[PDB]
């Protein structure tokens, strides 16, 4: 499933994100706008670690899921990287709370620094009724 917008905006909202370890709901949006375009089947392969990012979150296969074939890999969020491709994006969303509780925070993601840091992030939520 691909979500619509506002949709999401507001599926993200009932999960809790809104403000989590201070991050605003638009940042969320935004992070999941251009790791996935909102698209929770969406993988990613990275051919140079032998890691893959998985669901609308992208969340990596070396640190935070287990999928068996990643070398020295952990699962801190305890769930099979499988999960994290369900359309019902609760899992993705517990996980994805577990990455930026580490000091990083929303940082863990390249994408969000390239694209939604410093930016005026307003457009991901306007007309949502978030
Ligand atoms: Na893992």
């Amino acid at each position: 499933k691909v979500f619509e917008r506002c949709e999401l905006a507001r599926t993200l909202k009932r999960l809790g994100m809104d403000g989590y370890r201070g991050i605003s709901l638009a940042n969320w949006m935004c992070l999941a706008k251009w790791e996935s375009g909102y698209n929770v089947r969406a993988t990613n392969y990275n051919a140079g670690d032998r890691s893959t990012d998985y669901g609308i979150f992208q969340i990596n296969s070396r640190y935070w899921c287990n999928d068996g074939k990643t070398p020295g890999a952990v699962n801190a969020c305890h769930l099979s990287c499988s999960a994290l491709l369900q359309d019902n994006i609760a899992d993705a969303v517990a996980c994805a709370k577990r990455v930026v509780r580490d000091p990083q925070g929303i940082r863990a993601w390249v994408a969000w620094r390239n694209r939604c840091q410093n930016r005026d992030v307003r457009q991901y939520v306007q007309g949502c009724g978030v």
